[PDB]
């Protein structure tokens, strides 16, 4: 159903993932993800968890249904979702500053989103734990009333005591290497642990943290957009690349000493450096960022 009540209007994004349109599905506007044959099953992991997970949360991308239909004579692979028209905070970074209320509105309703996807709530009513391997800027969307909400879910892995077994692959580095934690980086990661992936999310997260504050305005002064590591790895960066700089160096981004003649920058800066730590375990969890970010407002 509803891939035939959907009309596409205009494509909004277009890459290696396939396409994203702004439809309209009885007058309303949906986004709908046309996934690359490369990306086919994202398609339908991306599916089956929201398929089979109550995974409603004001912060976590709301989706709508997904669809197997025939068009230009091959099947297309579609994953119909909410319309959210500010688009990715990737994008909505570039084209504007936060003032301090804007910025934590944006990093606490993250932080909530995360915190939901990684909590494992027993029984009906419940969920698996979640973790979602690809967090960065451009898979997050923002909202009109500034939240954001975490989005592509077609790399998370599920966990419960249901099964000690996990749906990955034997490949870890499966995200984006920009993002990558360096127990990614170097493969030294425990494929074995669930809590493990969790935490590669809060490095992520600490990156986007950092992308975040560099747009808030503190005393007039406010930094350009970059992403992470920008300063010392090219564009598309390869694995090598990103390993000598976070595993062999052992470098961060670095944090403008603005920051520091502000409090709430002076705080968000210690919170990001919490979440890279180079020993996994000792980075924050995702409540305990919630749970700080509550406070700093
Ligand atoms: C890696 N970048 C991407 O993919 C791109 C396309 C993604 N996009 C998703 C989306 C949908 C999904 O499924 C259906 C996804 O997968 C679950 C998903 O994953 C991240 C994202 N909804 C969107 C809604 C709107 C826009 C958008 O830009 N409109 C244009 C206006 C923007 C603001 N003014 C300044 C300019 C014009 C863009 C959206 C972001």
């Amino acid at each position: 159903t509803v891939a035939r009540q959907i009309t596409l209007l205009e494509c909004v994004g277009k890459g290696r993932y396939g396409e994203v349109w702004r439809g309209s599905w009885q007058g309303e506007n949906v986004a709908v993800k046309i996934f690359s044959s490369r990306d086919e099953k994202s398609w339908f992991r991306e599916t089956e968890l929201y398929n089979t997970v109550m995974l409603r949360h004001e912060n976590i991308l709301g989706f709508i249904a997904s669809d197997m239909t025939s068009r230009h004579s091959s099947t297309q692979l579609w994953l119909i979702t909410h319309y959210h028209e500010m688009g990715s905070l990737y994008d909505y970074l570039q084209l504007t500053t936060l003032d301090t209320v804007s910025c934590l509105r944006i990093v606490l309703s993250i932080a909530s989103g995360l915190a939901h996807l990684h909590i494992e709530i027993f029984g009906t009513q419940g969920k698996p734990a979640i973790a979602h391997r690809d967090l960065k800027s451009k898979n997050i969307l923002v909202k009109k009333n500034g939240q954001c909400c975490i989005a592509d879910l077609g790399l998370a892995v599920m966990h419960s005591q249901s099964t000690n077994q996990l749906d990955v692959g034997n490949n870890p580095r499966v995200g984006t290497k920009r993002y990558m934690a360096p127990e990614v980086l170097d493969e030294t990661i425990q494929v074995d642990c669930f809590d493990s992936y969790k935490r590669v999310d809060i490095w992520a997260f600490g990156l986007v943290l950092w992308e975040v504050a560099r747009r808030m305005v503190s005393n007039g002064i406010v930094e350009d957009y970059k992403p992470p590591f920008y300063d010392v790895v090219p564009n598309d960066p390869s694995f090598e690349d990103m390993r000598k700089v976070v595993c062999v160096d052992q470098q961060r981004p670095n944090i403008p000493n603005r920051w520091f003649s502000d409090p709430t920058l002076t705080s968000l800066a210690k919170l990001m450096k919490e979440c890279w730590y180079q020993n996994p375990s000792a980075r924050l969890t995702a409540l305990r960022i919630k749970k700080t970010l509550t406070k700093i407002d």
